[PDB]
């Protein structure tokens, strides 16, 4: 039968999908990579499907892949779905063509996402689904958590019946990341429902070669468009099979569905068509206003293909005169959106009453839809009646928005309470709340709900949950803005978000804070909270959570105490049972490692309950003192853009706001300063040896090493520290090594590799460092960066050069920026970044934080992200547009050459085309031409003058982590490295897919632990170095900051110097492996990664093989022993040894055998004698030849593939034999 | 001037492309592959574009190689094309949002063919084009070898100045392949109908180290959607910008 | 053993043995093959012939080399030789044929190996 | 034993002969004589290379292991699980149903740090 | 949808929209379902629209 539980979209349907399929080909995408994880793990534990079997998960190299695996599945006889969104759901639609085509049952889950065009986004939309519209799959939209588990089991019921593949769908987050208290069935009960006749038909009638058929075959016209309608019988029957199953399922639910669903006045005269989550919001909407007399009602869209025109009309109010239909996506030209078009259709084709049609467009990229909005739809259609409008944004630059006015009431059922929690990253909050739901709905008869809003910053990033607890089914699909419940986890947020914003009246405000004496809150507390605090009676309550949690010996962890504040005061339940209830589970989860740490919590709680009283505060609080404005200056884009984004407010922003191409500005992180690090670094002058490593290390560039003149340091402050320069060219300069403290993130990597035993650098608490060293970076970042005192590619040297990408919102202690910052110290002037989807473009650029830079003169990374498939073949086009316009400005040179042009134009003309593909020479004369040419604007000098842009040699880089190059892009990669060109891939090896959460990719070592790979992966690491290095012409490295910063430097040079291809690949540290001491010894890490041979550097450069020597150059000494250890230390490796001691031995033995080999190849590869030696290049000459020129028998055949307006002359085709076969038969036949 | 000649679909097409490109990513599919192998044959010929500039053209590895280095080709101020179909047009559809996106001057010149479902089938039909109609890439159909020659034209001036990438597309075979005796204009005539202040302003606000911008952010929900209408404008102009330059 | 539970349960319709009589299409061990051409293999179809390789699944990959695009009108491809003469290689090639064979050597568990009916039939 | 294998000889001497007799080589040869000239003498020298480095493949002594499959057994595990620091972020991306407990988030650096500053700031 | 009806002869009693594709299971092909919110937003006459499917993988269309 059935079971209650609190889940999300996604497991609500992953639970189908696993119990109704035998196979499935995945490939992680951001919101939909729970389901297919779930269904690994479940595999895992032994979980049986419908059939009494564990299904059969692979992960593949990208979606294009697991759809072409799904095909040939499906074709093969076995049940099979799959799991994706956006670009992915793209990359499967050729295959989606030939899965209907061939009337294969196979079931797609999609949570729509939107589609990546002026920018990228996980959120939720359906411009993904309507993609895929015209692939034949039908179409099944859920509004709801509990719809999410009905239609997917309609979906793969009525797909094995009906032999059409469906593709169940639901919103993207708002669905699939939202929980709710529902109702699953058993996978008897799934069983009991299949049609068994049609499996049996199905399995008959796949592909074996027992009884083999012919599927895919190539057709002319004569017989193409019959072949093509053929299946038409099939769609025509489709609808009446998903309505048998609507109806079969209910029978067992209780829950029914139709094609289209009606609610609201059976007399409405004003109705709205939707799909998706937005039909929860609209009919809770709907009983409200119903309620008070008003005629409207909604059209819910289930079956969305095939669209039955006479369901919808089944479900339309004739006395209807206006209807609104909203589609959830945007296509640019189109004269309507797909669902407004389809309604369209019917009421044309019913060919009567004609009521008034609107279309509106909304929740763009999960762009909220509330009950204003709604408001806002219904009073259009009764007002202006404004058509192809927007609602949700402000569109005053076209003018298609609807005005919202968000004094609507609050529309939840009577009696829902309504929370909100502001939490910071890893705090716990959010883990607590979900208990809570777990909690409250396993033992009561409440409903529950919970969503939660996350920040961009992977590291000390807010966090927003949101909370219903009710008697009445909650269709609140959407934010809570009107809290019983508000709950400000941490106190840093009191002074800087709008925290107790819609909060009720005697509604309740807990405070996380130290605040405890009346004058110690009316000290932190700001005005506005005060007033709003006190006009509103608000319960208030502050707790220092920080000093119980170390008291009771939890040390100052804060999710109990916060925990047991809500139990206590959010009202949902009562006193007693609520405290009852946390302590049992307390006891539940915990009870791990003895009654000690269970201890701790029930005390914890009795604590915090004891220590839960009403703030008391004095009524003059009513009016206190608006404060002042103390902000710095910053940018006007920083005021007018980004701040607002960066405080919540970026939904108030119009459209005038933004770029028309979705660019942004440089550098706007420069001014993020958000001061999260817990400990910082502090400078230690008395044992500084100066040598810069602490800021060539930093994954944030927090250091700043300085290096003034006596005169330079004249207003320095009092404690600006500097030492007399050590080195004979810096003779006579005051070096400091100043510490930017609010853009740390105290990952102590610095201080942990600082050289010296008296460390020169000491993690200290950011208040103890803040006052004195925010004023000295702030001077400091005055003074001139001296980089023509040293080479600019040396340790040293690197660090006196403008970083030209600082304060990401990578990870504390991230292995890949550091990389990436020295990089631009080295090229960043004059380099094109093409970076692949993924954990670089992420912390690469979130909006609104832009963490790339220009230097003093204006110059930086044109940087840009494609897609996750192919930067390689971006940048490769980068590549191709520099060589297209920097050739025409040679040929205008050289025609410029001969002309009156003046000697010294001439001069340097002649100098930049001998130099052209030099950095050093290019910039030389590109520089004396901007002078020389300056005002030029007429003829010849003219263009030349204009093309300035393209003097200097541009250096163009390909950026991407280890699943972009060594599974989805590496067929591109491939590709462009083969081209020959002049390219530099940088590979940032985390040895998983890391922004998406922790999948094994093809660069995931043996025995290491990831998803898809739960077990230990059982096959080794794919040898992308190797592989690149058959081609002979492409340079090939590999590096690792921790063991040698000048090998890397080294390599930098090399590749980018290459007049070829270059491919350079970094170990990458990620908090996904898990350093059992910390991201702080990620240096040291990388080192041993080196030392134990588990990651050797190596070389290979052509142009030595050019002069008889080997390309190839081992950089890394062999393995010294340590790996074991180096794999203990990771978690990744650890977790499998504590899980599976026995195989994880194995296949920690596997690793050490197999680096021991690979070593030993690495080693002939640098003593052989053989390699590849030729001529540098040469060729080219004008004129082009076709290979059939002269042949002496047809080169091409009678088919309309190779026909060419050229072709058709007589020729031998080779039907008589030989050229001697013939002239002997000649010979003999004579005649 | 014009000139009279005997020429099919694909070849009237590509002979306005490769006047009005500085950069094409091509990969071979029937029936379009007579296009790209013609502005490759011409390029090593060394015929001169608009800009007296024989054609950079590079094969992929695949259509989505192809469309991944005309993005960025066109994120990098040159004027690029690239000539597809069916199967082909399908890998390309992922970067024409891309494209449409960050508002750039691509022009697709595409044989309109069937998409392999029940069957494959190199013959035509609109079931490609259709497939990337909410790519928001403008299309622009002729239906004879004659307009083949001038929509490629209309096309490649009207992606220009609007800023709006363009698919321009004929009849698989029946189009592409049909022989007509029809007047093409010479390259001067079409480059004389350019405008020279857009594409100064396209290659300025392209990507450059000398004046650099980020494009390709990741956007959350504060702010996706206003950036998603923020190119009403450039579509709201698209109509009339083809209206001037047929006329 | 397959071809005797076929004659075993014919006639089977019932319980167990009537569901293992029903799916004696799958009692012999099958051989499953892909073939394809070098532009599919070298090019195109390269990530995912490369990713299936890799998987250790027990499969065979035919590769039909000729050293272009044939059926479209011999456009070259990664296969094409140096100075082969080919659509977009019509100066002839100017980067030599792509080793696939040593690139897929290199995963150590894979089988690889090249032919030429011309030279051996037997090998 | 070592798994590859040599099944063909040293290069004969023939490839002149061999590119000639087909078009592909040959009409380049027709057109672009110089050029031709250069490629063909590349192709012959690429392949004098590669079969050399067959031959040391084929002699080499160095090779690794071989197994079909096994050993994993019923069960898994999640990287993240009894790890000493955060393993995943405060994105919406790295989310999952059973994450949100509390861990060090790396903010407060190293372990070694972390317990020397408690050590120093006691009191 | 201005442009489509500055060609559309007032006098148009039928109209058939021409479609060279199939998209399974959809209400109509694309350039029908342009054509028809053509004259649904217009609100005037509504002339009556049929849709037809040709030419599909080069069939003749004589
Ligand atoms: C944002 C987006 O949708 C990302 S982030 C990226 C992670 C890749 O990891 P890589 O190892 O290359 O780099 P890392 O994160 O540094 O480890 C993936 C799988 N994708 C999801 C995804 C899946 N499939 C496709 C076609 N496109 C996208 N964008
Ligand atoms: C008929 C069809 O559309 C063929 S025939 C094939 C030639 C493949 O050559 P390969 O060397 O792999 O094999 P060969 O012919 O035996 O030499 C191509 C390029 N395609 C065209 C093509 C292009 N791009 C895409 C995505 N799909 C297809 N089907
Ligand atoms: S602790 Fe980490 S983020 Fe802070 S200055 Fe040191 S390396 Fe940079
Ligand atoms: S790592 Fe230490 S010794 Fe080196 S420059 Fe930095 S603070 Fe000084
Ligand atoms: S690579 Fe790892 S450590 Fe760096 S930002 Fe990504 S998840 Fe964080
Ligand atoms: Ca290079
Ligand atoms: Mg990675
Ligand atoms: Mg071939």
């Amino acid at each position: 039968g059935k079971k209650m539980m609190t889940t999300d979209g996604n497991t609500a349907t992953a639970h189908v999908a696993y119990a109704m399929s035998e196979v499935a080909a995945i490939y992680p995408i951001t919101p939909s990579s729970t389901m297919g994880e779930e269904a690994d793990d479940w595999a895992a534990q032994g979980r049986k499907n419908i059939f009494g079997q564990t299904l059969t998960i692979r992960e593949m190299q990208s979606e294009a892949g697991a759809a072409g695996a799904v095909h040939g599945a499906l074709a093969a006889g076995a049940l099979t779905t799959t799991f994706t969104a956006s670009q992915g759901l793209l990359l499967m639609i050729p295959n989606m063509y030939k899965i209907s085509g061939e009337l294969l049952p196979g079931v797609f889950h999609v949570t729509a996402r939107a589609i990546a065009a002026h920018a990228l986004s996980i959120f939720g939309d359906h411009q993904d689904i309507y993609a895929a519209r015209q692939t034949g799959f039908a179409m099944l939209a859920s509004s709801s958590v509990q719809e999410a588990h009905d239609m997917a089991l309609v979906a793969h019921l009525a797909a094995i019946e009906s032999n059409v593949p469906f593709m169940h769908f639901f919103d993207g987050f708002r669905t699939s990341h939202e929980i709710q208290k529902i109702e699953v069935l058993d996978y008897a009960d799934m069983a009991s429902l299949v049609n068994q006749k049609a499996l049996a038909e199905f399995r008959a009638k796949s592909m074996n070669p027992e009884h083999p058929h012919v599927r895919g075959t190539a057709q002319n016209p004569d017989i193409y468009f019959q072949g093509r309608e053929a299946a038409n019988p099939y769609y025509l029957k489709v609808p009446g099979i998903v309505a048998e199953y609507m109806q079969k399922v209910a029978s067992l639910t209780g829950r029914s569905y139709k094609l289209f669903d009606y609610v609201g006045a059976p007399d409405a005269e004003r109705v709205i068509v939707s799909m998706g989550s937005s039909c929860e919001t609209i009919e809770e909407v709907i009983n409200h206003l119903a309620a008070k007399g008003e005629k409207i009602g909604l059209i819910k869209v289930r079956l969305y293909r095939p669209f039955v025109s006479e369901a919808f009309f089944a479900a339309l109010p004739a006395s209807a005169k206006v209807i609104t239909v909203l589609d959830r996506t945007k296509e640019p030209g189109a004269p309507g959106d797909p669902l407004y078009l389809d309604v369209c259709s019917a009421f044309v084709e019913r060919g009567e009453a004609m009521p008034k049609i609107l279309a509106g467009r909304y929740g763009l990229g999960s762009k909220e839809f509330s009950p204003a909005m709604v408001k806002s739809v219904y009073d259009n259609m009764s007002g202006a009646k404004k058509n192809h409008f927007t609602v949700g944004i402000e569109d005053d630059v076209t003018g298609t928005s609807l005005p919202v006015d968000n004094a609507f009431a609050d529309t939840t059922p009577k009696g829902t309470i309504q929370c909100q929690f502001w939490g910071l990253g890893a705090d716990g909050t959010v883990g607590a709340n979900k208990q809570a739901i777990k909690i409250i709905g396993d033992n009561t008869d409440l409903f529950a709900q919970g969503y939660f809003s996350y920040d961009s910053k992977k590291s000390g990033g807010i966090t927003i949950s949101h909370l219903r607890f009710g008697e009445k089914p909650i269709q609140s699909t959407y934010l809570v803005n009107r809290a019983d419940y508000v709950a400000c986890h941490n106190p840093a947020y009191v002074g800087i978000y709008d925290i107790l914003e819609g909060i009720k009246d005697g509604g309740t405000f807990v405070l996380n804070s130290p605040w405890s004496s009346l004058e110690d809150m009316d000290k932190h507390l700001p005005s506005g909270i005060k007033r709003t605090i006190a006009n509103k009676k608000l319960k208030f309550y502050n707790i220092d959570a920080v000093k119980i949690a170390t008291d009771v010996g939890l040390g100052g962890r804060i999710n109990m105490i916060m925990q047991t504040a809500f139990f206590k005061l959010a009202g949902v339940l009562p006193f007693e049972k609520a405290v009852d209830l946390l302590k049992k589970s307390i006891h539940k989860a915990y009870g791990k490692k003895g009654e000690k740490i269970v201890k701790m919590n029930t005390d914890a709680v009795d604590q915090a309950v004891t220590s839960l009283q009403e703030f008391k505060y004095p009524d003059s609080w009513k009016d206190a003192p608006a404060e002042t404005k103390a902000e710095p200056m910053t940018n006007e884009f920083f005021k007018n853009v980004v701040k607002p984004i960066l405080t919540q407010q970026g939904d108030k922003l119009p459209v005038s706001a933004f770029e028309a191409d979705g660019r942004f500005p440089l550098g706007t992180s420069q001014f993020e300063k958000r001061g999260v690090a817990i400990n910082v670094p502090q400078w230690v002058p008395e044992n500084c040896i100066q040598c810069n490593q602490c800021a060539f290390v930093c994954p944030h560039s927090a250091i700043l090493p300085v290096l003034a003149k006596e005169e330079e340091l004249v207003g320095a402050p009092a404690n600006f520290t500097a030492l007399e320069a050590k080195g004979k060219e810096l003779k006579g300069y005051k070096f400091r090594i100043q510490i930017n403290t609010l853009d740390c993130m105290g990952c102590g990597n610095c201080a942990d590799i600082c050289p010296p035993k008296e460390k020169a650098l000491v993690m200290q608490p950011l208040d103890t460092q803040r006052d004195a060293q925010v004023p000295n970076l702030e001077y400091a970042a005055r003074i001139p960066v001296k980089s023509e005192v040293l080479p600019r590619d040396s340790l040293k040297g690197s660090q006196f050069q403008e970083p030209l990408m600082e304060f990401s919102g990578a990870c504390s202690g991230c292995g890949e920026t550091p990389y990436v910052r020295v990089i631009t110290q080295l090229f960043g002037e004059r380099m094109f970044i093409a970076n692949a989807t993924g954990c670089s473009s992420i912390w690469g650029a979130s909006a609104p934080s832009m963490p790339y830079k220009t230097n003093r003169l204006g110059q930086g990374p044109a940087w840009g992200n494609s897609l996750f498939e192919d930067a390689a073949e971006y940048g490769f086009g980068m590549n191709m547009s520099m060589f297209a316009r920097r050739t025409h400005l040679a040929d205008l040179a050289a025609k410029a050459l001969e002309s009156d042009a003046s000697g010294d134009v001439k001069e340097a003309l002649q100098g930049w085309l001998a130099g052209k593909n030099d950095p050093i020479k290019s910039k030389e004369y590109g520089d004396k031409l901007k002078k020389l040419l300056a005002g030029q604007k007429d003829g010849l000098l003219g263009q030349i003058a204009a093309m300035s842009d393209l003097y200097t040699k541009k250096s163009v880089w390909i950026f991407g982590g280890d699943g972009w190059a060594y599974d989805i892009g590496y067929g591109g990669l491939d590709h462009v490295l083969a081209s020959g060109e002049d390219v530099n891939v940088f590979v940032m090896d985390t040895e998983v897919y890391s922004n998406t959460g922790g999948q094994s990719s093809k660069a995931t070592p043996t025995g290491a632990v990831a998803k898809f790979a739960a077990a230990g992966k059982r096959t080794g690491k794919k040898d992308l170095a190797r592989m690149v290095m058959t081609y002979g012409y492409v340079y090939v490295a590999t590096v690792s900051m921790g063991y040698s910063k000048q090998q890397f430097l080294k390599v930098l040079k090399e590749a980018e110097s290459f007049p070829g291809p270059s491919l350079v690949i970094a170990y990458a540290t990620c908090i996904n492996q898990g350093l059992r001491k910390g991201m702080g010894k990620s240096q040291d890490v990388m080192n041993t990664a080196v030392k134990s041979g588990y990651w050797p550097l190596f070389r290979y450069d052509p142009r030595l093989a050019a002069q008889g020597k080997n390309p190839f150059q081992l950089d890394s000494k062999a393995p010294d022993g340590s790996v074991e250890e180096f794999l203990m230390a990771q978690n990744r490796f650890a977790v499998l040894d504590r899980s599976f001691p026995e195989d994880a031995k194995r296949l920690r033995a596997q690793v050490a055998h197999e680096l021991d080999v690979r070593f030993k190849e690495l080693e002939h590869m640098a003593a052989t004698n053989i390699f590849e030696s030729f001529a540098p290049a040469g060729g080219k000459a004008d004129g082009s030849v076709d290979f059939g020129e002269g042949a002496e028998f047809c080169t091409r055949d009678d088919t309309p593939m190779m026909a060419r307006p050229d072709s058709g002359e007589a020729c031998d085709q080779n039907r008589a034999g030989t050229s001697e076969q013939q002239g002997d038969l000649s010979k003999r036949t004579k005649k």
